[PDB]
């Protein structure tokens, strides 16, 4: 079994009118929120808190004064790139 519930449970709101259930913390950075909810698409997904940009991939939850039961605005912008490449291949791990 498992357990462990702490932190401040936040919701993300996206312009389609729709709500993603995302937990986050006053010391979390929101460059990792949008990498841990919105995984490559953290250059798109642009988060909006009290009409401002939470832009700052650092700017801490705690200093954006981002609480629980918190709603954060979600911003989609358009593809201005053509980047293209198969997977790759760097960076072992030996435990």
């Amino acid at each position: 079994g498992s357990s462990g519930s702490s932190g401040i449970n936040v919701r993300l709101k996206f312009l389609n009118d729709t709500e993603e259930l995302a937990v986050a913390r006053p010391e979390d950075t929101v460059g990792t929120l949008k990498s841990k909810y919105f995984p490559g698409q953290e250059s798109q997904m642009k988060l909006i808190y009290q009409g401002r940009l939470l832009q700052d991939p650092a700017r801490t939850l705690s200093s954006l004064n981002i609480t629980n039961n918190c709603v954060i605005h979600c911003h989609r912008s358009p593809p201005g790139a053509a980047v293209s490449g198969p997977s790759a291949s760097s960076g072992p791990s030996s435990g």
